[PDB]
């Protein structure tokens, strides 16, 4: 069959023939119309039995001879008589109607289907999320309309409670009643809501209008929705999604939903709302306008076993207007006012014409209903009462049920209702258990459920009481939330590149991914000592610090909207943006670098950056209040973050715009002067005083509370308790502005001394200048081994890879290696001419020496970009040569295409040869920069210079020539112009930023360089190497001083947020929408003062007389 | 639509045919301009327009390999029992 | 338009037409030229394939990327793409 | 130094635990220098009965809005008995 659905559900076809009634119609004779008008009292003529096994039984007479014993007329059962076979119709049903087919679906079920089959057809055959709430309405049907006030309001709640909470709402379906209102109340909030609400229709498969159109094995049959006249039958209502519609009997006969659609009412219940949560799937009743066998079936849900409670919309019509005061004269749950036989059963006379036959019946059935009031919600409408149903329908599963909070909250919780719980679960008076709330803020991580661990912690939970190892070894463990399938990814490829089968992750583990994600020295509280011991062992088992670990959590797990959250609570809120930033940041990359199918790395480059820019921000908030006290913040080492600074951690993200902003550059700034004050000193008198040691003595030098926001070595800090003579001469030389000047003017007089020996003839044994020029960059070089197998990342690899990015590194390495493969050649090369020139491998060596000498003049490029004009230009400088090169591989394409052809006209008769490959290229690159070569353009004019070149097709290079500068000057050149003078802004912005941030790298080195420069550095290389064997720069706070900073983050966080909720409240764009909407709420109550003060004229009329 | 009208019901082919014939309503005069060049350059005298012409214009306008369901031979087959 | 179904193709052949329409507008000896009416109406139904387009590749890249191309079989079994080139509709 | 865990904010404070017949001065001694306070320009001495419910929420956001007013623009020391039980819980 290749169905579930066709091996399953089944028809039920009246196989037995009773004869209508008993009485034929008219027409004397009884064999035709005994077969013709008599129906079956299955409820069909004759024929449309069709049995497959007695379909020869009519052209006899029928089935079951007439008289048959009177009684055994009745003796048709649906249950006995039946035949059940297939299906023959499950489909996918349409509606022609408001810009939409909207369509549907239908099972066609028999009756009896056993309960558990329809919850397999709704989640897996139909593939349908497991609802959170079950609304079920019911009431009377063929109703006109109601007040236009009430109409809006009950859809707008009714949808508000639905999508809000995943619920299905259980119809009859039929466009003749209920259904009717429901669907009227869709479109109205239709394109919003429909892909959460899946109404269902349990409708018969007997009062419809098309039957027959219905059926179809598998058919997606194009049904109406036009109201077919001169009749009384009903169409399916379109704005359903799904139906079950319930083969037996016949036409006409409408009762078999309540066998089978009450038990979806009762096997939905028994399902688990959700994984983490025990309760039940909740079930609800909103009756509106109802009838006499609601108010049995109202009773019948209110006396069930749990009971099912009611919600009434006073109003709509009887049995609502009615049961809203019928439970109204009486007391809690007792008894009824002064004798109310009266008025009570005189409008259940009126509303149902009874009479005392039935009117003592249905008020049993009130009495009976008034037991349990606390069950039957009634929205009470005109008198704002409970705020558009929602409130009504979901507080009524909270009102009296015997159900603890703690069940109340939970309901919300799986609900994702805030506003309910807040407002209805924690009011005044009400109490708790011990750990109740904490199982509730469990869920409410595990679920992401961000709103509720707001509403838990304000009430009152502590997550440094809440959260313990154990707990927190869960968060990362669950698959019953929103997980990142990327964690193990990076877990098996640190633990050895297996795992064990369900390998319920360890914190040690967590620890060694932050660390792998974190980089470099960076060493997890989860990976230490203590850590490692007590977790062997599992107040002790809780944390000090427990909102730095979930926010870790909430960033490894991928929930951001938690990580935000979690963030703006606790302290250190600029350092846990920037380690938030580089977890994301090293994230984005393994999956970067990682062949599963959803990538996101730019979900995660973009969270990296939305915490980065949360940093700069508060660094702007800190440096608007006080520049010194946020200059210490980018420094203070955190000592629950690695004992690392937030600037080493910005600096690690490569998060340029903190780094590049103006308090870190300022804080470079005063680093760079050391003990120097560069404000009362000038750039000649450090100069002056490199040379003349003596003006040592008469500089401007810094305080040691000028220097407090400045992070120091140890011996540095230690001479500041003071400034005696000897000391003054260590706070010179140690500065960096210093060591710059004393390298730069050693370096200047090397390249004057190298460029001596070039320019002068070299004779066999190297000249005292040449002498020095070695000793320079030999000591030079050792000096960037030195910087190399020290810089901070303990591996080489990793060490030598980030040296090699820098430009001037590389061409620093490739001008050593060069320049002594020259010196060897120089200096090792035998003279056996006595004529230099003649010995080969002396030229080679001086050559290599006269190109090596580009290297140095180009590195001062790096001297000067040092300042703050000139080291932006150097960067463009090599952006723009990037960026041009497409526009250049043009130009040399053009070059070829004269220069082959002007050779091969000029010059035919050539053998093969490598100046074929130079003349190619020579003259037409020449061209490119003045020189036409005026004289050699027509080789045969009497003042060419090329006479002997005159000859057949030469006449052509002219008009070649002609186009070739044509195309590169005034093409080609001036595309290059027009290319550079609309990119110069943006790539000016770009170099400034990264001139900015190449800044930190180039300060902190001269913090570790030796004092004395390359030529003389080697006693600096000699002596601390020997002391060594003989045996950072940090920021020092005092406890109070660590006080007040730790208070200065706090209350400038606070000015952070502060100043965005007085922005955004302020801004016109949000004072219009508050405007709007009072407008739209006023306009109601004008309007609605308006009509009481039109019904205070009904007072006029009857005060008056 | 909304109240219940049908386009799979409504829309035939004689109604159809009718929604290009009609002057009771803001036409084009150039969709005739279009069927005249590529009928034969002529036209006959009232020339009820049919739709085997309405999907040779589409073809002409959408060119390439286009071929209209109205220039099929079940919709040729068909429209010539109509 | 926003009737029915392959309101993405619908919009590409509104297009086309119109185009064609301007084209032989602009090629006829009439009075009211009507090729910038013409060649108006096909950039509006251009431009709604183009923000269908968007709004699909928001959605899901994939699954836009199948809209290109899937054989329509109520116009003609050609693709959107198709329609668009035919068009000459670079955006 | 006490604190709270609750509405997004540790709200930090101070208890000294004196005896209870210190001298009158010593507690102004210890507002002034020992706490570093702002000698106020203002002192509100609210009063009343503990343990009642609640309020009709008109008055109740408006006592705070005027008390709130009252002492930030004055500078006000604002005594309470403190104890989440009454005068202080409005407070
Ligand atoms: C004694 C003498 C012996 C030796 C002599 C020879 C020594 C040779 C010396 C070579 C200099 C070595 C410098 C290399 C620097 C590498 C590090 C670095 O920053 O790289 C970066 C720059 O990209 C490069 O550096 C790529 C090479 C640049 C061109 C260097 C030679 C050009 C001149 C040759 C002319 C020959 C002309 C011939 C015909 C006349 C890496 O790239 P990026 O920055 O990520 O770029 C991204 C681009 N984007 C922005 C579009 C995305
Ligand atoms: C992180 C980046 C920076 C650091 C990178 C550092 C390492 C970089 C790499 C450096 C090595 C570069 C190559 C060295 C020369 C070999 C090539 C050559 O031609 O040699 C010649 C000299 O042969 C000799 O023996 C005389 C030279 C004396 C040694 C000077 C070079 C080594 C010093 C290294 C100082 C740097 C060390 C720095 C501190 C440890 C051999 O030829 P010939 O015999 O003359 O000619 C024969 C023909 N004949 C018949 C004409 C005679
Ligand atoms: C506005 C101002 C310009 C007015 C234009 C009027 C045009 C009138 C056309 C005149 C052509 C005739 C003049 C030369 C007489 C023929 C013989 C002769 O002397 O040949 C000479 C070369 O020249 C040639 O061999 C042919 C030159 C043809 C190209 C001329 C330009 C065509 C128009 C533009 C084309 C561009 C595209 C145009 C379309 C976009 C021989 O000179 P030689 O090199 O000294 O050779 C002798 C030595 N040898 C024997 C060793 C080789
Ligand atoms: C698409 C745009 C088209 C542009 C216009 C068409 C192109 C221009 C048309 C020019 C007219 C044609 C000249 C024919 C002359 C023949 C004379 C002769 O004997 O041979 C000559 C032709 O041979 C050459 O090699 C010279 C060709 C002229 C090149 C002009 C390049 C500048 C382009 C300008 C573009 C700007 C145009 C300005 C606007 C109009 C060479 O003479 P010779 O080798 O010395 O011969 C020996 C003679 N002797 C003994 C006396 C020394
Ligand atoms: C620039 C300011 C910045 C800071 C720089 C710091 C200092 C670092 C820089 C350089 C260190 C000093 C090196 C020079 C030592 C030798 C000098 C000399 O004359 O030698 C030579 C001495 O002998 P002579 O009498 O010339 O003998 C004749 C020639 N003969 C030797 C070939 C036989
Ligand atoms: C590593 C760091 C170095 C730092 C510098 C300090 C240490 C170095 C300082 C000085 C060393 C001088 C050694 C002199 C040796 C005596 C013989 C001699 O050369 O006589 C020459 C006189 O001298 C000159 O002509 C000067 C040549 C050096 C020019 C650069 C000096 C200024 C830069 C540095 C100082 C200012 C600093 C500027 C920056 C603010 C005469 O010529 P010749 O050379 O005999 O002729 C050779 C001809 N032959 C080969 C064909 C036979
Ligand atoms: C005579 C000499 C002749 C040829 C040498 C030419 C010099 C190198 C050419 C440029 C290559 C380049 O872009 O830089 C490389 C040269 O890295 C080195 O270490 C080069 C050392 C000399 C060999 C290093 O690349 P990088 O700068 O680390 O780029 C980062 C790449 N990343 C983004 C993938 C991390
Ligand atoms: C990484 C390390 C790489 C380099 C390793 C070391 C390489 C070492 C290389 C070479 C060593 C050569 C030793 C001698 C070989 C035998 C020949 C001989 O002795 O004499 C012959 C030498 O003739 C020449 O042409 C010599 C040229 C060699 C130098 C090439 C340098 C390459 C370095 C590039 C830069 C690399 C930069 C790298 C960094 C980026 C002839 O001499 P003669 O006797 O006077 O003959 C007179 C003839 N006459 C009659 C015509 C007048
Ligand atoms: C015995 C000898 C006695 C004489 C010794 C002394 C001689 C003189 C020595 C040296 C020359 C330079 C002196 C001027 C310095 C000006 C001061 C200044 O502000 O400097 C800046 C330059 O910072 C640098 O790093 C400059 C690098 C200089 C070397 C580059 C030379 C280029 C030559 C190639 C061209 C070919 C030319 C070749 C010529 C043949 C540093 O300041 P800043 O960082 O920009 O400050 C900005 C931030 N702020 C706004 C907060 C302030
Ligand atoms: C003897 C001859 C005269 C002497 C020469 C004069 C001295 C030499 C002149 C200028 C040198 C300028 C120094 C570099 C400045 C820093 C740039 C830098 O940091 O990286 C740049 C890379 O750089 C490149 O891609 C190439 C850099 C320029 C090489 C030019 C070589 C000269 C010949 C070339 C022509 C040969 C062709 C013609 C042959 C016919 C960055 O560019 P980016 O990728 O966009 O940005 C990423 C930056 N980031 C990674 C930091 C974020
Ligand atoms: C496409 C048009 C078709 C071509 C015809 C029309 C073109 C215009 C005109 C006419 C063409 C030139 C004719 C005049 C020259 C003939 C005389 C002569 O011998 O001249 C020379 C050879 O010349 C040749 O051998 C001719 C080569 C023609 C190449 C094609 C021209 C490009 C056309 C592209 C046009 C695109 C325009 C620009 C784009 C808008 C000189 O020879 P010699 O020195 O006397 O030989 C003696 C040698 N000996 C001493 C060794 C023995
Ligand atoms: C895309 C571009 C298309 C054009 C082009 O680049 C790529 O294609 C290349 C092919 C090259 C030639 C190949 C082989 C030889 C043979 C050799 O024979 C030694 C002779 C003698 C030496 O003195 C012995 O004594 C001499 C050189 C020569 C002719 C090449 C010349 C350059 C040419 C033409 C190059 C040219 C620039
Ligand atoms: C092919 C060989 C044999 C011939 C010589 C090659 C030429 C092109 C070489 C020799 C020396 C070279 C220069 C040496 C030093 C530098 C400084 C560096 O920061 C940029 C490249 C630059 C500017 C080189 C460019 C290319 C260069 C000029």
């Amino acid at each position: 069959q290749k169905s579930w659905i066709e091996s399953t559900l089944t028809k039920r076809e009246c196989v037995y023939i009773i004869p209508s009634s008993k009485d034929p119609h008219r027409c004397l004779p009884g064999c035709q119309i005994c077969q013709q008008l008599v129906r079956c009292f299955c409820g069909r003529l004759v024929k449309q039995h069709a049995c497959f096994t007695a379909s020869l039984a009519m052209k006899y007479s029928d089935v079951k001879l007439g008289e048959h014993f009177n009684q055994a007329i009745e003796e048709w059962s649906v249950e006995k008589h039946t035949e059940q076979s297939p299906t023959d119709a499950y489909g996918v049903i349409n509606f022609q109607g408001g810009s939409h087919s909207y369509r549907a679906k239908y099972v066609r079920l028999s009756y009896d289907t056993k309960p558990e089959i329809i919850l397999q057809l709704l989640l897996k055959e139909w593939q349908m999320e497991l609802p959170k709430l079950v609304i079920s309405v019911h009431g009377g049907m063929q109703k006109f309309e109601l007040h236009p006030r009430i109409k809006q309001l009950l859809g707008k709640g009714l949808i508000k409670a639905a999508v809000t909470t995943g619920a299905w709402i259980l119809t009859g379906g039929v466009n003749t009643g209920v259904a009717k209102h429901v669907g009227d109340a869709l479109k109205e909030h239709a394109s919003r809501s429909s892909r959460k609400i899946c109404t269902i229709g349990i409708a018969p498969w007997g009062v419809i209008e098309n039957r027959n159109d219905l059926v179809g094995r598998d058919v997606v049959a194009p049904y109406q929705t036009l109201l077919n006249p001169l009749s009384k039958l009903n169409v399916l209502n379109n704005l359903h999604s799904h139906f079950i519609l319930v083969d037996d009997g016949t036409v006409g006969k409408y009762g078999a939903e309540v066998r089978l659609r009450r038990e979806l009412e009762k096997t939905i219940n028994q399902q688990r709302i959700h994984a983490r949560i025990g309760q039940g799937v909740p079930v609800v009743a909103l009756i509106f306008e109802g009838g006499p066998n609601v108010i049995l079936t109202v009773l019948e849900y209110l006396q069930e076993s749990p009971p099912v409670p009611v919600v009434v919309c006073e109003g709509t019509g009887r049995a609502a207007d009615l049961l809203a005061y019928i439970h109204k004269q009486t007391e809690e749950g007792g008894n009824l006012p002064d004798a109310a036989e009266p008025d009570i059963i005189s409008t259940i006379k009126k509303t149902f014409n009874f009479g005392q036959s039935e009117a003592v019946h249905l008020f049993q059935t009130m009495m009976e209903c008034m037991k349990k009031k606390e069950l039957i919600t009634v929205f009470h409408i005109g008198s704002e009462d409970h705020q558009d149903i929602d409130v009504a329908i979901l507080t009524a599963l909270l009102k009296g049920t015997n159900a603890s909070a703690f069940d109340q909250l939970i309901l919300t919780l799986a609900w994702d209702r805030v506003d309910i719980a807040k407002n209805h679960v924690f009011v005044y008076g009400q109490q708790w258990l011990v750990g109740s709330l904490e199982q509730a803020m469990l869920d409410a991580l595990v679920m992401d459920r961000v709103s509720f661990v707001k509403l838990l912690i304000e009430n009152g939970v502590s997550m440094h009481k809440f959260l313990t190892i154990p707990r927190l070894e869960e968060l990362y463990n669950t698959k019953q939330g929103p997980t990142n399938p990327m964690l193990f990814h990076l877990i098996r490829d640190v633990k050895q590149g297996n795992l064990p089968p369900g390998y319920k992750i360890t914190l040690i583990d967590i620890g060694l991914v932050i660390e792998y994600l974190m980089g470099g020295t960076y060493r997890c509280t989860y990976t230490r000592k203590r850590f490692r011991l007590i977790y062997n062992s599992l107040e002790t088992k809780r944390f000090p610090y427990p909102l730095n670990e979930l926010l870790i959590w909430a960033c490894l797990m991928k929930r951001q909207v938690m990580a935000r959250f979690l963030w703006q609570h606790g302290e250190e809120s600029m350092a846990k943006a920037l380690v938030a930033c580089k977890i994301y940041r090293s994230m984005a990359y393994e999956a970067k670098q990682s062949d599963l199918v959803d990538d996101t790395s730019e979900e995660l480059k973009q969270y990296s950056n939305d915490f980065g820019q949360l940093a700069v921000e508060l660094l702007e908030q800190s440096f608007r209040q006080d520049e010194t006290m946020a200059m210490k913040l980018l420094t203070y080492e955190l000592k629950n973050w690695s004992n690392s600074t937030c600037l080493k951690l910005a600096v690690s993200s490569r998060l340029r715009p903190f780094v590049a902003h103006t308090c870190t550059q300022m804080l470079l700034s005063d680093m760079w002067m050391g003990r120097l004050n560069m404000r009362k000193n000038s750039w000649y008198k450090v100069i002056l005083s490199i040379l003349v040691p003596p003006a040592i003595l008469m500089l401007e030098y810094k305080t040691k509370a000028e220097m407090s926001h400045i992070p120091q070595s140890q011996d540095a800090h230690q001479m500041t308790m003071e400034l005696p003579i000897t000391r003054k001469f260590y706070a010179f030389y140690h500065a960096p502005i210093v060591k710059f000047w004393f390298n730069t003017l050693a370096y200047l007089g090397f390249l004057m001394l190298y460029t001596f020996v070039v320019l002068v003839k070299m004779e066999q044994l190297p000249s005292v200048q040449e002498w020095i020029v070695i000793a320079y960059i030999f000591t030079y070089a050792i000096e960037k081994v030195r910087e190399v197998f020290m810089s901070e990342a303990g591996k080489i690899s990793q060490k030598i890879k980030v040296w090699f990015s820098d430009y001037f590194n590389v061409s620093d390495t490739i001008a050593i290696i060069s320049f002594f493969v020259g010196f060897g050649l120089r200096f090792g090369a035998k003279w056996n001419y006595i004529n230099a020139y003649d010995n080969h491998v002396f030229v080679a060596g001086r050559l290599i020496y006269c190109l090596n000498i580009i290297f140095w003049y180009v590195r001062l490029l790096d001297f000067l970009a040092v300042n703050q004009q000139a080291g932006p230009y150097v960067m463009m400088i090599g952006k723009m040569v990037a960026n041009m090169f497409y526009i250049v591989v043009i130009m040399a394409l053009v070059l070829l295409s004269f220069g082959v052809p002007r050779k091969a006209i000029l010059y035919p008769h050539e053998e093969p040869s490598w100046s074929l490959a130079k003349d190619i290229v020579f003259h037409p690159y020449w061209m490119i920069f003045g020189e036409v070569y005026a004289y050699e353009i027509d080789v045969c004019a009497n003042d060419s210079t090329l006479p002997t070149i005159c000859g057949p097709g030469t006449w052509l290079t002219p008009f070649l020539q002609a186009v070739y500068l044509f195309v590169q000057y005034i093409i080609m050149v001036n595309l290059l112009i027009a290319f550079f003078n609309n990119v110069y802004l943006q790539v000016k912005a770009i170099s400034n930023i990264v001139w900015k941030y190449q800044r930190y790298h180039f300060i902190m080195a001269y913090h570790e360089k030796p004092v004395l420069p390359p030529p003389l550095i080697i006693l600096s290389h000699i002596v601390s190497l020997f002391c060594c064997v003989c045996k950072g720069p940090k920021l020092f706070l005092t406890e109070e001083d660590q006080k007040k900073l730790h208070d200065f983050e706090e209350q400038c966080v606070e000015m952070y947020f502060d100043e965005k909720d007085d922005k955004f409240n302020s801004g016109s764009e949000e004072r219009i929408r508050v405007t709007f909407e009072r407008v739209e709420q006023m306009s109601i109550q004008i309007k609605e003062v308006g009509d009481r003060v039109n019904y205070i004229k009904r007072s006029l009329q009857s005060l008056d007389s």
